[PDB]
């Protein structure tokens, strides 16, 4: 928990660096890169310098690699020029030039290092292991050349149905009835358990016996049922119950339910009228016989077959996929890391790690918050010992928002329980000092607020050059942070949407109308500018809500675009029109299939046009005859030139340029044409392509090339983006309507508080449910920290005293169940008055509160 400078850190052993939000995380790593390349840093520096072919740096996303490499090249080039000129401007290069020992030697090393940049080691994890196993694959025993693959979902869908054929068809009717009850198809079976198939298989609490069979489990459940069914009929007939002060005579109804129930065993559910078998109920409504407490012993254990069938399918699906991939010899990202881990698990791990230690005596990892225990095991085993080799980890406990992307947060604390060097940056460079003070104060309410004693938020300071940043509104300035609050004792999600969307649209319209006349200005000191559409954005949670926000925004005639959409282009009507046009040009014989193509909107005709086209045989035959030659041009030329020729011949580019909003319809045609060229060469039959188009119509695959390009990313519009894509993107101003709403998790999945192993529990354990809920609340607070960043001038949000309970006025609100409610109520059942007092207790001149009316 110390400070940090790039020229002071001793580069030995294992070090962990946490640089908070708005630090940059790039201006430091290049400085340390040059520090290792030139071997400076006093006695604390490395014993010997290195070369560019030894400094391995691994990030995760694809686009960051080239950007980091280009910034590195610019930095080393500028450092070389500044070293040859002995006069710099950047203070970092100034202090480095102060620390230079021999300028000629440094310049010679930079000359010999810059020209070797083209092969420097910057990779992703998959690329790193791909380039390491093909280097030393003797211990692994894998093939030299392989064909990669990504559409493993269809393989898993085949495998689960293959299992479901053999483990359901020979089953008898009485066994299969319970199977049919809980779910019907292997499609739903795969949909239920898909989320655990990828990555590392989890340890299952309370495993079934190794040779246990569904018939044996059914027999065991029957043997537990029928004893209490039949031997209790020995005990029926005697009214041993004593009427207490709350003793109800309806006990005979529950006794008669047993007599009605014990005939057959063809069902599976027990009678719900067995509630009063608690022995404590003597003063409520002595046990005097053990059956009245063995009934509750039976009731305490739920009866189901899912606990067996899930594990039995989960082993064999993974086994069958891993064995079926062998006969084709393909490869996958999941399989490659497992192969490398297995090669470590073999006896030759010491030999395999010695070569890696010799080759790369360093490692740097960016965005460490997305790591798996497998990867951390690899890193720990390779670099947990053996001095003269160091390891620098850089990441953030916050912004870890990839829990569904196979990224575990507990491995970070597991690493921090072993490493023992912690440093933190202080500067921000981006936001206003008032905003920094407010975001420090609001998270400085209660200590260890992240529900964890391992993530302590510490204050940070702003920059000395952004202190002149102000946001004014008709003269005087404006508070940086501001809540908005409902009016009413109780409220619902419908009110939460309907009032606040209208209110937010009203305030955005007020800003848009005011700033166009020079009323409100954004100045850094004196240099001001008005507010436009581009400098106004909003942040949301999910997609289904966004229709409300878009409609409320466009009701006041405001251009709204939803940048978060990853929709396939094949969904729109352009694909339908292209299919119709290709079908009609393949078969131009019939009148119906040709007038179907000419009746499309893109040809642009009218009722009189079609009516004249029907009765005029000559003008009909002209259009018939042009397709006769067009089909021959199609056969001779492939796909693309005819899509160019029919584009040019009818001259429909200027039609969609003249018609407003037609550019979105135009761009999708060109994108579809570029999509067709990867199939028009590998396939030749004209039947195959028109079959292929209708084949992909029914399946919107989520490939990155299938999404829609931006129609106008060039001018001033209003942006609506989600939290997950908001990482790293700066905005001037932003709103936040839906920060109060939340959804409770109910699926049993939790990590151990000591071993940190992702253990999955089949049976419903309330302790595990509570641990999972605590982890989910920590994730939501991390989301809140992500959301309350990247606002250089001002951002604002609303809040409601929403209750999830059915009866409203009980005095027990459910705000503290959410993330922001814990920040104000600190785990207290409250109401509007108490929440109001908590809001205005800390309301002083930076935070300003306000009431919100439905206007």
């Amino acid at each position: 928990a110390e400070t940090l400078d790039p020229l002071r850190l001793p580069l030995q052993g294992e070090r962990l660096i946490e640089a908070s939000a708005g630090t940059g995380k790039t201006f430091t790593i290049a400085a340390l890169y040059l520090r290792l390349l030139l071997g400076l840093g006093g006695s604390a520096a490395f014993p010997r310098p290195l070369t560019v072919e030894e400094l391995l740096v691994v990030t995760f996303t694809e686009a960051a690699t080239a950007e980091l490499r280009g910034r590195i090249r610019s930095n080393i080039h500028e450092l070389r020029i500044a070293c040859l000129r002995e006069t710099t401007d950047n203070p970092l290069y100034e202090r480095l030039l102060e620390e230079i020992d021999d300028k000629a030697q440094a310049a010679q090393w930079l000359l010999l290092a810059e020209r070797q940049m083209d092969e420097a080691a910057v990779f992703t994890i998959h690329g790193f292991c791909q380039r390491m196993l093909n280097l030393n694959a003797f211990e692994s025993g894998m093939l030299f050349e392989q064909q990669l693959i990504e559409d493993e979902s269809l393989l898993r869908y085949q495998a689960c149905a293959d299992f479901w054929r053999r483990h359901c068809y020979p089953l008898p009717r009485e066994i299969a009835q319970v199977v049919f009850e809980t779910w019907k198809g292997p499609q739903a079976l795969l949909r239920d358990i898909n989320r655990y198939l990828q990555g590392e298989a989890p340890v299952i609490k309370a495993p079934p016996p190794d040779d246990e069979t569904l018939a044996s489990r059914h027999a065991q459940i029957v043997a537990r049922i029928d004893t209490v069914k039949q031997q209790w009929r020995d005990a029926v007939g005697e009214l041993d119950a004593l009427i207490e002060s709350s003793g109800i005579d309806r006990r005979k109804f529950n006794r008669s339910n047993q007599a009605k129930w014990i005939d057959k065993i063809s069902a599976w559910a027990e009678e719900e009228t067995n509630s009063y078998q608690l022995p404590e109920s003597l003063e409520k409504f002595t046990p005097r016989h053990p059956l009245f407490e063995a009934i509750d012993q039976l009731l305490a254990e739920p009866l189901s077959i899912r606990d067996l069938v899930i594990t039995r399918a989960l082993a064999e699906i993974r086994e069958t996929v891993a064995r079926e991939k062998r006969r084709r010899g393909e490869l996958g990202f999941d399989d490659m890391l497992s192969r490398l881990d297995s090669a470590l698990r073999s006896e030759s791990g010491e030999v395999l790690a010695a070569a890696i230690r010799t080759r790369f005596p360093v490692a740097m990892i960016d965005e460490f918050q997305d790591t798996d225990p497998q990867q951390y095991r690899i890193f720990r085993r390779i670099w947990h010992h053996q001095p003269e080799t160091a390891l620098l980890l850089i990441g953030d406990p916050k912004q870890a928002i990839y829990a569904f992307r196979g990224a575990d947060i507990f491995t970070y604390m597991k690493a921090r329980s072993e490493v023992h060097a912690h440093y933190t940056l202080d500067t921000n460079w981006r936001s206003a000092p008032g905003m920094v003070n407010s975001v420090n104060k609001l998270f400085s309410q209660t200590d260890d607020a992240f529900m964890f004693r391992e993530i302590p938020f510490i204050p940070v300071k702003s920059a000395g050059k952004n202190q002149a940043l102000r946001f004014v509104f008709k003269g005087e300035t404006q508070p940086a942070m501001k809540m908005w609050l409902m009016e009413g004792e109780s409220c619902g999600v419908g009110d939460y949407q309907s009032t606040m969307a209208q209110v937010c649209a009203a305030q955005i319209r007020d800003w848009l109308q005011a700033g166009q006349r020079g009323e409100a200005l954004l100045m850094n000191g004196d240099d001001a500018r008005p507010v436009r559409a581009s400098d106004i954005s909003v942040l949301v949670r999910s997609r289904q809500e966004a229709a409300q926000v878009r409609d409320a925004l466009t009701l006041l005639e405001i251009p709204s675009v939803y940048l978060s959409n990853r929709d396939s282009v094949f969904e729109t009507l352009e694909a339908q029109e292209m299919l119709w046009l290709l079908q009609a040009v393949m078969t131009p014989e019939r009148e119906n299939t040709l007038r179907s193509a000419l009746a499309t909107s893109m040809m642009g005709l009218n009722a009189l046009d079609i009516e004249t086209l029907n009765n005029d045989e000559h003008a009909w035959d002209v259009v018939v005859e042009e397709f006769d030659g067009y089909r021959q041009i199609w056969r001779k030329r492939g796909v693309m030139p005819m899509l160019r020729a029919l584009m040019s011949a009818r001259n429909i580019a200027e039609n969609l340029l003249a018609t407003a909003g037609g550019e979105r319809r135009l761009t999708d045609i060109l994108h579809i044409s570029e999509l067709l060229q990867e199939a028009g060469t590998q396939l030749e039959s004209e039947h195959a392509l028109v079959r292929w188009l209708s084949q992909h119509i029914l399946e919107p695959d989520s490939n990155a090339s299938s999404q829609q390009m931006r129609l106008e990313s060039d001018k001033h519009l209003v942006q609506i983006v989600t939290i997950h894509k908001s990482k790293g993107l700066e905005y001037p101003l932003v709103w936040l309507p839906f920060i109060t709403n939340f959804r409770v998790q109910e699926q049993a999945f939790y990590h151990d508080r000591h071993s940190f192993e992702a253990v999955l529990d089949l049976n419903a354990a309330p302790e595990s449910v509570d641990l999972a809920e605590a982890e989910r609340l920590a994730e939501d607070l991390r989301l809140l920290y992500v959301a309350l960043t990247r606002s250089v001038w001002h951002c604002s949000l609303g809040v409601a005293p929403l209750v999830r309970r059915r009866g409203d006025k009980k005095g027990d609100t459910d705000v503290h169940q959410s993330a922001l409610g814990r920040l104000l109520q600190k785990g207290e059942p409250q109401d509007a008055a108490g929440l109001r007092t908590c809001i205005e207790a800390l309301c002083d001149d930076d935070i300003a509160w306000q009431t919100a009316q439905t206007g």
